[PDB]
């Protein structure tokens, strides 16, 4: 659904809120930096 700053992703796939981004080594959801 919506999750974000070190919210619970769980999935390399899954996707936060906006603006967040899910990590694949911490499995959650923080901001985003490309």
């Amino acid at each position: 659904g919506c999750g974000g700053l070190m919210a619970g992703c769980d999935g390399k796939s899954t996707f936060c809120c906006s603006g967040y981004n899910c990590s694949p080594t911490w499995k959650w959801c923080v901001y985003a930096r490309p």
